[PDB]
């Protein structure tokens, strides 16, 4: 017997916008890229602004029935109010194609950049700054017409944390009180989306969500893990609907809104342990060690995360998607087993009741890989960055195959799945 998947179930690939379009010169990372600061690395990325056509053919080409990429508001807003009808055509032109060869898209607003205006501005640290995110939602809603799936922010606490807590990120900040605060912007911004677009389209939101496991069986730690996982997870999701959202010092009180559907980014697991200092709000994190096997930037490998992932993520009572899986290895064959065993999990979960509507697998091709530049390759597609030339590795023909016939076969649960529960 086969692993069989709903016929409705979406089996896509996953990209943003500044990680594959080339020369993408108005947001906040190229400029930091271009003066040298961290951004250390630069990026012309995989052309697909050039190539997208075959990228999209190529995509057809494999089987794959959805596509989640994003759309690059600094492209549509290069400066304070002047508009861009080029981007906005070409984005048009990329979602007909789509449409037209029967990928569903899945689209992201903000994934990570923003306009270098907007963030000389402060960004989302300023509320007053929500004026423009409005002014592109607005027109955003003309763009999406043909669309059906939007999600306002691709891993909104992610964004804060790597550029307002820890400094690793643009604009490179390292401050509680500020990270919370745009934390709440956030959510006003999703507020104000939603509002917006609900009427014609389903809007979600997409979080990064860790397995968080405590570094030992003291109480200290386990109260440690819970602690951390409600304030990088529950707490921010709970706003949404609760319109109440726990700063440092302050609650911030926002509007409660709503999401049609949460996007599931699941990679790995991390453990918590106690410490003494307040800044670092009790805890000290580090990436869980459970695989002997090791991903490119050391990250351990844990199927079954995925399963409590979307098990924990569903007490919203809100359809799910995986909106990000992806491993990152020179060794294709690790990946079409990370691929497997992950999918039998994402199926035990609909066996077990969970409203399980997709999977993206993080990367249709390899891409720009943030602060860590290229070397990583979370691609089912290999890219050539000389020639750009898209090579598809064997994942690539598997995870074809599986969405293609909405099913994974004995031959591929025996050689890679899991023994135990079967499934």
């Amino acid at each position: 017997m086969p692993l069989k998947f709903p016929e409705m179930f979406l089996f896509g690939t996953a990209t943003s916008s500044h990680q594959i379009e080339g020369n993408n010169r108005w947001n906040d990372w190229w400029y930091y890229e271009q003066i040298g600061k961290l951004p250390y690395r630069s990026g012309k990325a995989c052309n697909h602004w050039e190539l997208y056509r075959d990228d999209i053919q190529l995509m057809t080409s494999l089987g794959y029935n959805a596509y989640r990429f994003s759309i690059e508001w600094s492209r549509l807003f290069p400066e304070e109010n002047k508009f861009n009808e080029d981007a906005f055509m070409k984005y048009r032109e990329i979602i007909d194609l789509l449409l037209t060869r029967g990928i569903t898209p899945l689209v992201t607003l903000h994934h990570f950049t923003s306009p270098l205006w907007f963030m000389k501005k402060g960004g989302f640290l300023r509320e007053e700054n929500l004026k423009h995110w409005e002014k592109y939602i607005e027109k955003v809603a003309e763009l999406l017409e043909k669309v059906k799936l939007v999600a306002t922010f691709n891993e909104p606490m992610v964004y804060v944390m790597m550029g307002y807590l820890t400094a690793y990120w643009p604009p490179f900040i390292r401050s509680p009180f500020k990270a919370f605060k745009v934390a709440a912007n956030l959510l006003k911004a999703h507020a104000i989306a939603y509002e917006l677009l609900h009427g014609k389209f389903k809007v979600g939101i997409v979080k990064n969500i860790p397995i968080i496991l405590p570094a030992s069986d003291k109480e200290r730690d386990r109260k440690a893990a819970e602690k951390a996982d409600n304030l990088f997870n529950w707490h921010f999701l709970d706003a949404i609907w609760s319109g109440k959202y726990r700063g440092v010092f302050k609650t911030y009180r926002i509007p409660q809104s709503d999401a049609d559907f949460i996007g599931v980014n699941y990679y790995t697991a991390s453990e918590v342990r106690h410490t003494w200092n307040p800044l670092k709000f009790f805890f000290e994190v580090k990436l869980a060690d459970i695989s002997e096997r090791k991903t490119q930037m050391g990250w351990s490998v844990y199927p079954k995360g995925i399963y409590m992932a979307l098990k924990k993520a569903s007490r919203y009572g809100r359809p799910l998607y995986i909106t990000e899986n992806g491993i990152a290895t020179l060794d294709d064959e690790w990946r079409v087993e990370f691929i497997i065993q992950h999918l039998q999990y994402v199926h035990k979960a609909i066996e077990d009741g969970l409203d399980v509507r997709g999977y993206f697998y993080w990367s249709f091709m390899d891409n720009y890989e943030w602060k860590e530049g290229f070397g990583p390759r979370f691609g089912l597609v290999e890219v050539d960055y000389q020639t750009f030339e898209r090579r598809p590795r064997k994942s690539a023909y598997v995870y074809g195959e599986i969405a293609r016939s909405k099913e994974i076969k004995d031959e591929l649960l025996k050689r890679y799945g899991l023994p135990e529960l079967q499934l």
